[PDB]
DNA sequence: CGATCACG
DNA sequence: GGTACGTGATCG
């Protein structure tokens, strides 16, 4: 048995079929299961109901579907025995076909495990885990760059260049003469994206690497592969990548393979205002990269002119994406094997679904019927549930940064918090919350908190084995997988409180929190008698200064201070000294900006880097910021704004720094709210324009009376001379929106940000 | 106001 | 194979 990457179905006759993807001693090997049956649990009144019930009918494809066998099933739901019946099905769509047929039935009490995906049900159910063992997999980053013009629909523009890279190097595919080592010219966009297919087949990588190629490049080649009336077959099965609705955005499926968008992967492990690759491989390497823009993209490929620039950047970003896919894939992988799902899935998941998908397999291991997601009117009544410090003003120097989040899986585990331990009636022994008063029941180990103790001490064994360890190999393995049990247990908290979990528990959320707090005021206390002052405090951490002291003195006695915390705290209740920031302010909850000593500025909850807010806001806001945290100087942030105000008064600004960019998203007859994006592209499809979903619409807000909507223009048809800018809306509405957060640290209220 | 829409 | 989240802007 080798390392399972992957887990999918096909259907068969009608029936379905299990296919598990393997790599075995350097091989790709496909297991084929078809015994594995779908199921879902019916609670009914009486015993007596199952009669009624395993003759419930529903159709699917033309043909009925129907239960094909019961059984009845004793498991744990809430802490409690109880008696279920398992309602098998022949196929898994016919679930969604049969089960509010089932739930509809006046004997049926609830149905449960009706919303698992088969490949997922199979994974869980056959105690496999994906990622196991020394298994060494293959990677291909593969990236594209497109001919683009100014708000065109998405796929009209040709692909230019395919680029890709592994340790054999970064190389370009193009259809235009380009003379450098790294460049393979063709004759069309056709044979260019043929040879992409060649390399990928040739290669066979059992990784895929892409930035933002769920959205961007593995859309945009089958649009441009459909136009071209040729197949793209990338799977390991000959199938064409498969487009996946997340959200209101994509996911990209290659069967037998790991698509690994970065994407997602970094928006999630880091904190930038923009997450452009250079951004993204300046954070992680220290090292800078060139951009080149769409328009000089443009430029270059109808000119000719200036092609070995396009060309280098092209083999840049796949030699980058490699680069960033080497370093961020072995902590993805530890997290997959942890919660026992693949890392498509898992890469492109929240802390709370993979903590979802830990409890959904223990679940089955402990034999623990698992609660419903919940219902539209339950999930909004979650959002509405109320639950039972404000920072310090002005500019800080030297502020130290304390992390708390290794303490609530300890408090968990002491106090046995966990749904199933809430007010249990004929309870023995129990813990009452501080304050709030919640009562969690001793008598037995809850659910949670007994999976969480095994994490912890998991965590300590790989730990001990990490010293006593003369490997590196194993060392570097042992200490991923330390990792991503830390952060699965420092997910738990934030769990309990997440609207959407099955096993939520705001009781259990505000229980934690009143516990904690203890601590929290315990550290505050000894920071506040060492000198320091505490500046911003959350249930996440805090950060602290010694007025007026030199900056290594500050260091060594929070280094002391954290070192002396942690061996008065019992257990492993422990603070974590996160970093060192040269200045910062402070907003309110999780809305502030620092600057580290090597200048970098760090911020949480205040910038738009963003298409939908115009250049002038933005440029204006970083300005203020740096003005603040670069200068120390917040007078200089208010004359900022003063000058840029008055300067959109007297029509001083030019318009290209005043485009807003919104994109289409349904035919433009779907729209119930018309908004400034709509309107302008209501007009452009009265012109003639094709007007389609994914199409960017460019506007500048005109001068004039009603909403904004009225008077939005198209950027094309801007003309400086026929139309006159809104610099009420571009004061109040963009500029002033953009810094009023910011300055309010400061004192400062709209009004003051002005002549 | 509540509903609708879009960003990354 | 169910088809995101948190957050702010603008509409109706
Ligand atoms: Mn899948
Ligand atoms: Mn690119």
């Amino acid at each position: 048995a080798g390392m399972i990457i992957d887990a999918d179905y096909i259907t068969e006759d009608g029936k379905p079929i299990i296919r598990i993807f393997k790599k075995e001693k350097g091989e790709f090997k496909v297991e084929y299961d078809r015994t594995f049956r779908p199921y879902i649990y019916a609670l009914l009144k009486d015993d007596s109901a199952i009669d009624e019930v395993k003759k419930i009918t529903a159709e699917r494809h033309g043909k009925i579907v129907r239960i094909t066998e019961v059984e009845k099933v004793q498991k744990k739901f809430l802490g409690r025995p109880i008696e279920v019946w398992k309602l098998y099905l022949e196929h898994p769509q016919d679930v969604p076909a049969i089960r509010e047929k089932i739930r509809e039935h006046p004997a049926v009490v609830d149905i449960f495990e009706y919303d698992i995906p088969f490949a997922k049900r199979y994974l869980i159910d056959k105690g496999l885990t994906p990622m196991e063992g020394n298994e060494e997999l293959t990677f291909l980053a593969v990236d594209i760059e497109t001919l683009y013009h100014e708000g065109e629909e998405f796929g009209k523009g040709p692909i230019i260049m395919i680029s890709y890279a592994d340790e054999e190097g970064a190389k370009v595919i193009t259809w235009k003469s380009i003379d450098l080592p790294y460049v393979e010219v063709v004759s069309s966009e056709r044979e260019m994206i043929k040879r992409l297919v060649k390399v990928i087949r040739e290669k066979d990588p059992d990784v895929i690497i892409t930035y933002n190629g769920d959205n961007f490049a593995f859309p945009y080649l089958l649009k441009r592969a459909e136009k071209l009336g040729i197949k793209l077959p990338l799977g390991r099965d000959n199938s064409e990548p498969k487009m996946q609705r997340m959200g209101d955005s994509l996911a990209v499926e290659i069967k037998g393979r790991i698509h690994f968008d970065l994407f997602p992967v970094i928006r999630r492990t880091i904190n930038l205002p923009t997450y452009t690759l250079e951004a993204v491989y300046e954070a992680i390497f220290g090292k800078s990269k060139e951009k080149v823009y769409a328009h000089e993209i443009a430029e270059a490929w109808e000119t000719g002119k200036g092609l070995e620039r396009v060309a280098k950047y092209s083999m840049e970003d796949a030699k980058v994406t490699f680069e960033l896919g080497k370093e961020f894939f072995p902590m993805e992988a530890q997290l997959a094997r942890l919660v026992g799902q693949p890392v498509w899935d898992v890469s492109r998941s929240s802390t709370g679904n993979l903590v979802e998908w830990f409890l959904l397999r223990k679940a089955y291991e402990r034999n623990e019927l698992a609660p419903n997601k919940p219902d539209e009117r339950e999930y909004e009544r979650r959002l509405r549930e109320s639950y039972e410090k404000e920072p310090e003003k002005g500019l800080w120097e030297g502020i130290v940064s304390l992390d708390f989040r290794s303490l609530y899986p300890s408090i968990i585990i002491t106090h046995n918090v966990s749904p199933d331990t809430l007010n249990r009636e004929n309870c023995k022994e129990y813990d009452v919350a501080p304050q709030v008063g919640h009562r969690f029941c001793k008598d037995f180990p809850g659910f949670i908190p007994s999976l969480l103790g095994n994490l912890l001490e998991e965590r300590q064994k790989i730990k001990k084995r990490m010293k006593e360890s003369k490997d590196p190999v194993e060392k570097k393995l042992l200490d991923y997988r330390q990792r991503a049990i830390k952060i699965l247990a420092n997910s738990y908290y934030g769990y309990y409180g997440y609207a959407k979990a099955r096993w939520y528990c705001k009781e259990c959320a505000e229980s934690v929190t009143a516990w904690g707090r203890q601590y929290i005021d315990l550290v505050r206390r000894e920071l506040e008698s060492r000198g320091f002052k505490v500046l911003y405090i959350d249930t996440d951490g805090l950060y602290a200064t010694i007025p007026g002291a030199k900056h290594e003195e500050i260091k060594e006695k929070a280094l002391k201070f954290v070192e002396y915390i942690n061996s008065k705290l019992p257990g492993l209740l422990e603070l974590e000294y996160e970093g060192f920031y040269a200045r910062g302010f402070f907003v309110t909850k999780k809305k502030y900006a620092l600057i580290d000593e090597e200048g970098k500025i760090v911020t949480r909850g205040l910038e738009i880097v963003r298409r939908d807010w115009s250049e002038i806001a933005k440029e204006t806001q970083a300005k203020v910021l740096e003005a603040i945290l670069k200068h120390g100087n917040v007078d200089e942030a208010v004359k900022i704004v003063k000058e840029v105000t008055e300067k959109l008064s007297k029509y001083e600004i030019p318009p290209e720094k005043l485009v807003i960019y919104e994109q289409i998203t349904r035919p433009l007859s779907e729209y119930k709210a018309i908004g400034p994006h709509v309107a302008v592209a209501k007009r452009l499809a009265a012109k003639g324009v094709k007007v389609k979903p994914g199409m960017v619409i460019g506007y500048i807000v005109l001068r004039g009376d009603g909403p904004i909507s009225k008077r939005a223009i198209a950027i094309e048809e801007f003309d400086p001379k026929k139309h006159k800018y809104d610099a009420e809306y571009y004061i109040e509405n963009q500029v002033l929106p953009a810094v009023e957060r910011i300055l309010r640290a400061f004192g400062y209220r709209k009004e003051d940000l002005k002549y």
